[PDB]
């Protein structure tokens, strides 16, 4: 007996999309979190969702989710430094096949950031809260997004001056940030609009200045790519594997 009892331990974190709780089994003493509160998007959304870089969805206002007792990437990110590059690497890795499944059966997380990319005991990359997510594809049929969401720093360009736009390019971008982020320790601008000194400075291809200065030459490269405004000319996924530092080996 005893089995569907839970205690709650300690508040994890908070949210306008509700306060957190760690619930420990009384019985196996597993752990899991508790989220307390639209609503019905996300639970949705979280019932398709199964995949070892995805938080895990339990079941269900309580939603039961997989605890990630690594904390948050944002964590592991040292202000003005970043991290180690291998580190990087291997948490980028965990990022895209994250996304790339998400994008696989049609859905944008929209708000990816490292407050939002988790870590397990294992330290791997669990990809969290899809309360902002959304589905883009849907019998196959694409459907464009109009609706700003996410954070500034880490929305595409393409979010603040366009009506419509597709929604990969979109995550692929913040992805952008989120690997800069990791390598830097630093954001790179308050938003990308030209009326951001920083940004206009990257499109002006000067390098040389922070927070670039401090990111070696292939991830740099990797970078030129991803963080491109015309999210046309954008690289996609299914290339950023080919990418040169993606696939080198480092210790
Ligand atoms: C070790 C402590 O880390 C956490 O606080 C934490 C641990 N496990 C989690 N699983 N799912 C979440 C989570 C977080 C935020 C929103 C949602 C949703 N929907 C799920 C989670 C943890 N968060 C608790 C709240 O504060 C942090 C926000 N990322 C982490």
């Amino acid at each position: 007996p005893f089995v569907e009892d839970w205690d709650l331990v300690q508040t994890l974190g908070e949210g306008a999309y509700g306060e957190v709780q760690l619930a420990v089994n009384r019985v196996t003493e597993e752990a899991v979190a508790v989220k307390i509160v639209n609503i019905k998007k996300e639970i949705c959304i979280n019932k398709m969702l199964n995949h070892e870089n995805v938080v895990k969805f339990y079941g269900h206002q309580y939603l039961f989710l997989e605890y990630c007792s690594g904390g948050e990437l944002f964590d592991r990110i040292e202000p003005d430094i970043g991290m180690p590059e291998p580190d990087a690497q291997r948490f980028f890795h965990q990022l895209m096949a994250g996304v790339v499944y998400l994008h696989g059966i049609g859905i944008t997380h929209r708000d990816i950031k490292p407050e939002n990319l988790l870590l397990d005991e294992r330290d791997n990359l669990k990809i969290s809260d899809f309360g902002l997510a959304t589905v883009f594809r849907y019998n196959n049929r694409e459907r464009l997004l109009n609706k700003m969401c996410g954070t500034l720093p880490y929305v595409a360009p393409e979010l603040l001056k366009r009506r419509e736009f597709h929604a990969e390019p979109v995550d692929v971008w913040s992805c952008g940030i989120v690997l800069t982020a990791m390598l830097a320790g630093e954001l790179p601008w308050d938003q990308p609009s030209d009326s951001c000194q920083e940004y206009s400075d990257w499109k002006e291809k000067k390098t040389y200045l922070n927070p670039w200065k401090k990111i070696d030459s292939a991830p740099l490269a990797l970078l030129h790519k991803i963080l491109v405004e015309n999210p046309s000319a954008r690289i996609t996924i299914p290339d950023i594997k080919k990418d040169r530092w993606y696939n080198k080996p480092l210790k």
